[PDB]
């Protein structure tokens, strides 16, 4: 760490004045002030990206430890490998310490923005504005993106995470107020990153060209464009909210009322009951009622947000592909929405672990992994006096670092908050409908492709040949994707398979499947379990299997 | 002041040199090799004049300023805007506008040298500043399967030379990409401020950037959404995207005809200007005007449901602000060259038709210029520009006369059924619309562009208790032979009734507006009269 000795993540220090503060909602966080803690985050968050790449505690380092360029951090060395010679980060991911080891990177991050918002104040603030100044420094925490929430009909990206400028105050100048760069926009280089000094550079597990970019990039990444133009790509936020939206084609006719299965997703994940805590961290799989899990949902947003197709066979004037850093592993903690995603991902673990409190590595699966090093994160144990890497123990009570969120304070009115906040929708449009319930499990392999992300898309009916990919593409139901022993998801089917009974005289449908690459192509041998299952009754107030699934064919220029 | 145009002056090092096609000039500037010093000179200067005060007369606010907005005084002229529209010196106006940026920019070039390039480097750069010209953005031209917009204009960031510091090069941010203010462009101080569309709202100018129902700190800069752009631009009748047709970009057919339909007077050529035939509607103005549109886009909302959202507006699209995205003098630099290509082809057709005669004379405020033959000070003046040639710059395609028009056939064009189209301006009060033609049934919920069933064209009126000057209309023509004859394919052999629909800027369908449409075939033959068609409830005005 800085200074030749080990980097000890603590959250931010404990103040009697400051009880353990909230990690608020970004939206609700930036409309409050739209203004010091508004301007701490920015300015520190500014000075963090611009630190030098020697510097540990740089963006680029911070970043770094997660995926490429795969170097060591805080003395812990890198350049780690899978059996098949991938390289691999440090991230834990498809097992059962996902949410442990990013509950402690999001910490970690948290941490040294706190830092930094000191040495903001103690370089920049007047003496008659120190207290005022350090006492927001000690209140704010990592706000979260509450990407299943509506933004004030829709989900959406933040609002700051979308505007390329933020306002900010001059302290000793009041009133003075400043347009900068907004850090949350963007992480931008000074050169392209496949080109950073050495061992820095990001080269090549991709096939995306992360190379040739010198900043961040949602959907800005398409093939037959000059390669100048991927330094820079460009936030498509208008792109990653249609994603954000995905819902069964059928819902955009006329007649027919949406639900974004995103929030439908979060709704069944923080209500469902008898989950085991092998079942809800993770997409491992070593019964499918219990498949939709934490890190499933996660993925889709890492896809959602990002996008993670470059090209599409044929001719299209509407261009609906493009890819960007969150889709993919090695890159994707570069984004500075990557942290805001990660926070709600450790919020949904707060929730769900209070309505679940028995439910902590106990079943015979995740208990093996309990006492995992989470490298590279360091701390002191003060039992035995060593520097220590932490362990999943040590973060079951997030307080324990020092923040809390405000649904978690009270769990005598938590199940009427995630109602409220993720339920109203579901339940508004499927008491509309009889009541019984569908589902579809999907199990694949997340190394099918060699390690190469694939997306796998369901249909009911029949499937269009050259579209394939999304709501817009006929029949589409939903997509589970390999952010890349097996991986399972879980979609709500419940709606799509009333929609497709009306149309067949009563039929159960065959779940169809494409598994799409990033091409936008289909591949044939990739294999995927499929299989759609009902139960009497609503999930919100006994699944049997009711049709097995089957892979769908595409047009033959559409074959990968 | 004043400030005397001229074109960058003659050296004899460097005869007539030419305007580059932007994406060529760009390819040249990084891929020959690492020398990249026209890029560098260009991004460098643009970047000065962008950070002037806005007291400087030669900063981009001020020199954007002239075409609308603030609506202030330049060059000591008092300050609508200076610029000219649907009047037969439109091309001409914007002729010397363009040419004064080129010259600012380059005298901003040698400002740059003199700054900051060592003694034993000036030669080597003033050189390449003397060369370059102001690249056109070949709007009509495939993209090196499809139109788009220029390469650099979708970097936000380029890479320019350190001039001593060899080897080194820089990202710094692309001027071309975005012109940004430091403030919101509504509180610049008096008398400039840009004080619907939330333009007040905007710091940086945007494409497609503009939607109602976001918070307005989005406005403050919404981006360069240059790929809802391009799909503008490469906008063409909707049975083309149906599986097993062909499709050919209208802009490209449009242009196409332009250049190569001969018998076109000066006042059928120049301008929209219709003063109180069809066949001849094509012209320049028209053109240019769809062009505004498919880069900005206009509509704010949208009524109804829609997940995909294709709407945005942006400062291209509206006449008091276009002038501020650095795109809008790219774009005039290809009318500038269409208009010179026209010239080549037509040499006997300047203002000399009894409509265009009277404006021949116009002063083309503010520019003004010397006068040899009296020693004084004058305006601009269209026969002072007729040669493009006099401001000392060219164009590729008109260095060669003889093989233009076999150029013409390879860049653009690789019975006859024609639209004309007639409307006023001033249908809305000065508001700017959109007149939509669709041949069949018109979906009540979208009927706005190349993914509305039906569509075959647009109209776009480029302008913004006020009406037009009285006997004026303006007109436009659309291409419609493929579209033609898809209908009669698909309805028994049917001449179809163009449907219209005028859309304004909420997206919304205006039933009150009477465009006149007409179908006409090859000689050309009125065949069929246009009609309005009615919307969904929801979607009407
Ligand atoms: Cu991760
Ligand atoms: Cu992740
Ligand atoms: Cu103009
Ligand atoms: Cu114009």
């Amino acid at each position: 760490g800085p200074g030749g000795s080990p980097y000890l993540i603590t959250g931010i220090p404990k103040d009697p004045k400051h009880p353990l503060p909230i990690r608020k909602d970004i939206d609700d966080w930036y409309l409050e002030q739209t203004r010091i803690q508004l301007t701490l985050f920015v300015e520190a968050l500014t000075v963090i990206q611009n630190r030098p790449l020697n510097d540990q505690l740089s963006y680029f380092r911070l970043a770094g430890i997660h995926g490429a360029p795969w170097t060591e951090w805080d003395g812990v060395p890198g350049g780690q490998k899978d059996s098949k010679g991938n390289p691999t980060g440090f991230c834990v991911h498809n097992n059962y310490t996902f949410p442990t080891w990013h509950r402690v990177y999001v910490t970690l991050y948290e941490q040294v923005i706190y830092e930094a918002m000191l040495d903001f104040i103690k370089q920049n603030v007047p003496q008659n504005g120190k207290a005022d100044w350090e006492n927001e420094a000690k209140q704010w925490r990592l706000p979260y993106w509450d990407f299943a929430r509506f933004a004030r009909d829709e989900l959406r990206l933040p609002i700051l995470v979308t505007m390329p400028m933020v306002k900010v105050l001059v302290p000793g100048q009041p009133g003075k107020q400043l347009s900068k760069p907004n850090p949350l926009y963007r992480f931008q280089m000074q050169t392209l990153m496949g080109t950073l000094e050495r061992p820095y550079a990001i080269t090549s597990s991709f096939d995306l060209p992360f190379d040739k970019c010198q900043s961040t990039t949602k959907y800005g990444l398409l093939e037959n464009y000059n390669a100048d133009v991927w330094a820079d790509g460009g936030q498509n936020w208008l792109r990653a909210n249609l994603a954000l939206n995905e819902h069964p084609w059928y819902q955009n006719l006329d007649g027919w009322d949406s639900v974004p299965t995103l929030q439908d997703m979060t709704f069944r994940l923080l209500t469902t009951g008898g989950l085991n805590w092998g079942e809800f961290s993770s997409t491992r799989y070593d019964a499918p009622k219990n498949w939709m899990n934490l890190e499933a949902i996660h993925n889709n947003v890492h896809n959602w947000v990002g996008g993670f197709m470059f090209s599409r066979p044929g001719r299209h004037d509407l261009k609906l592909w493009g890819a960007g850093h969150m889709s993919s592993v090695p890159v994707a903690a570069y984004d500075p929405i990557f942290w805001l995603h990660h926070c709600n991902i450790d919020r949904l673990t707060a929730i769900w672990q209070t309505v679940n409190s028995g439910s902590w590595f106990n079943d015979d699966k995740s208990k093996v992994s309990k006492d995992d090093d989470l490298r590279p994160f360091h701390r002191f144990c003060e039992k035995t006096r060593k520097v220590v890497f932490f362990r999943s123990d040590d973060v079951k009570d997030w307080r324990s670092l020092n923040y809390d969120y405000a649904i978690t304070k009270d769990a005598s009115r938590i199940r009427k908050e995630i109602s409220d906040l993720y339920g109203q929708r579901t339940k508004e449009v499927y008491k509309d409908f009889g009541e019984e319930d569908y589902i579809l499990s999907i199990r694949y392999s997340r190394y099918a492709l060699g390690g190469k992300p694939f997306q796998i898309n369901i249909f009911f009916g029949d499937v269009d040949g050259k579209d394939f990919y999304d709501a817009r593409s006929q029949n589409f139901v939903g997509s589970v994707f390999n952010y890349s022993v097996l991986s399972v998801s879980q979609l709500p089917a419940r709606l799509a398979v009333h929609y497709y009974k009306k149309q067949n005289k009563g039929e159960v449908p065959t779940p169809r499947y494409v598994v799409v690459n990033s091409q936008g192509k289909a591949e044939a041998e990739v294999k995927v379990e499929v299989a759609l299952h009902k139960t009497e009754g609503t999930f919100y107030d006994d699944y049997r299997r009711v049709a097995d699934g089957k892979r769908a064919e595409v047009d033959d220029a559409y074959r990968a």
